[PDB]
């Protein structure tokens, strides 16, 4: 029995924890070609988010019987490919509820105490700045929520108490109890969230109802002082109309951690915008979170090499 | 009865407040000629932090009876050369303790979310950093406060509760059940708290004993990994000790807001590092803030030109 890790995992336990059981070969950012050579007698894979299992790397795995992604994202893998040979694809989800919580409290400071735009302002020696622009007091200010999940129930909860803010939430397969719970309004009009908050925060599944559910028409209604924050999926934010939306100042910027496509090309027309700030799908990759995941990872690929159904399949048909 | 603003208030209801009952000229950023001018005839007087009164301006004065700062610094004005003459000093401090304890949060996750790096990887293409770095949880970390005054109070009562953060407080003038109130535990021996500290933020008044009370010494006994935080006053850091505990990775970086001298130089050494993030004396500024402020000092102002004593008296002894 062997092993393939496509990427390391996000800690080192994980590899550990199969070297024990499996005999193991690890690559780094590899090349086609080094994919296709260490994938033919292996047994399972581990895939690290965002690289790319295609129909002819599962082609080429002969004894290949289980893929484990890094984390939730699937879109990556061929799992048409890997179903026609009836090849376990698993997941690992709901690892990083508390890893996302924080990154998104940290990117709602940011954009409203403007830290990456005073920081280059000091270290360009003009610290007059602070006679022309003021940051955000957030108290009392409306925090706008789409999906009312596991984050966002967090964020909304931390957001109201701690924060003292006005939290409303959209969600439409959730109960207003669950917005009393955390101190929010459940509110049904998306349209009364957009016009109503100061700062809109996304924490919605992706499927076909949030695909590109925010798009020129929801940043036309969104106030033009408040802001964006998606760390949820790439693929909730229309693209082209989030740099519209920028560039013809209908919001006042924007945090993203998810991209689409992932990775993101390096001419992204959003990198231009200084109001706009950036980090690379890392808000569920912590530490304590990375350990979860590679563990998590690690027994499914060993249950499955020994008969035992795992808690995250992605194909239950096989 | 005439009132000189130099500089603007940090709202503009403070203006309209003395132009009420005062004649009221405005100066943004004046030359000293400007000053000398406008300061004759002039009954009371507001300095915009952190430009200087001296000795000068307050000797041409002839009727002036008041002068007032925009916040709780006073370093800037030449209280002696105002005190021989008699003219009463006002201050206008505590009115910005929500404003500094969501900005220390602000801080306090961008450095532990290593936002300001992650951005610029991102819009340089370098998405794949992701795969070198990796944001902290802050969840079981240990946060160091010095001084638990109002404001190190509420970011210890965050920090503890919203980030199950372990919170240790040094501050030898506060009973420890104050630090239990907060779910903090209070330190004694500062070199447990420096030692123990993943996160040091800084909050005591500036006195004898916390003037340049963070040298190279405290930077040598914190984990190399540890960050430091600053919104209380620029002089309780030494600023070169600071440069060499960044240089040689003494610590892992730092965030400050207070500066020493203020306004600092255009050339100051500390902006050369990543790692060490700026605002140009901005925690305390936010609209509500200063509009606390401004109110405040409008006040006191025309309380001494009705006089009545007013609460911030710098100097008793007229
Ligand atoms: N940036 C990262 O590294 C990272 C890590 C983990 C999760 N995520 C993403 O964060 C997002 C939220 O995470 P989660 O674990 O809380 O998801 P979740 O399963 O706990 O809940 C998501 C919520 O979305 C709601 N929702 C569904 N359709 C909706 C619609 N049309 N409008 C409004 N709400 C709708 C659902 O009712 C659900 O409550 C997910 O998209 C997940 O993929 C990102
Ligand atoms: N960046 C800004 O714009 C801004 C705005 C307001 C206040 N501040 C500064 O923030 C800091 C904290 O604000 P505050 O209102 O909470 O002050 P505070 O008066 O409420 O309390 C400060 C604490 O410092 C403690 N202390 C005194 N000496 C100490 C020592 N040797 N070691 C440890 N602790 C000691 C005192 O016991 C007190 O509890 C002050 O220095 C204030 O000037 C900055």
């Amino acid at each position: 029995h062997k092993v393939l890790l496509i990427g390391k995992m996000y800690d080192e336990i994980g590899e550990k924890l199969l070297a024990e059981y499996t005999n193991v070969e690890i690559i780094k950012e590899p090349k086609q070609h080094q994919i296709h050579e260490a994938i033919q007698d292996v047994s399972g894979v581990f895939v690290r988010y965002p690289t790319k299992l295609d129909a002819q790397a599962i082609g080429l795995a002969k004894n290949l019987k289980v893929i484990s992604t890094s984390g939730f994202g699937t879109d990556a893998i061929d799992i048409a490919a890997a179903t026609k040979r009836g090849i376990v694809v698993v997941n690992n989800p709901g690892l990083s509820t508390t890893a996302v919580t924080e990154h998104t409290l940290s990117m709602i400071l940011a954009l409203a105490k403007k830290l990456t735009f005073l920081n280059q302002c000091v270290k360009a020696g003009n610290y007059l700045i602070r006679n022309q622009v003021q940051p955000i007091q957030l108290e009392g200010k409306t925090l706008g929520i789409v999906g009312l999940g596991m984050i966002g129930s967090a964020v909304a909860k931390i957001c109201s108490t701690a924060l003292q803010m006005r939290v409303l939430a959209y969600d439409p397969y959730v109960p207003s109890g669950k917005a009393d719970t955390v101190r929010a309004t459940l509110v049904q009009d998306l349209d009364y969230l957009l016009t109503e908050s100061d700062f809109v925060s996304l924490h919605p599944e992706l499927t076909d109802e949030t695909c590109e559910m925010f798009d020129l028409e929801a940043f036309k209604k969104m106030k033009p002082s408040a802001f964006l924050i998606n760390t949820s999926r790439g693929k909730v934010v229309r693209q082209p109309d989030l740099v519209t939306a920028i560039r013809e100042k209908l919001i006042a910027g924007a945090a993203i951690d998810v991209f689409e496509p992932e990775p993101p090309a390096i001419n992204n027309p959003l990198y231009e915008f200084d109001n706009v700030i950036f980090s690379p799908h890392l808000a569920g990759v912590t530490p304590e979170a990375g350990m979860a995941a590679a563990l998590s990872a690690a027994n499914q690929i060993l249950q499955v090499l020994q008969g035992e159904k795992p808690p995250y399949i992605i194909n239950p048909k096989v």
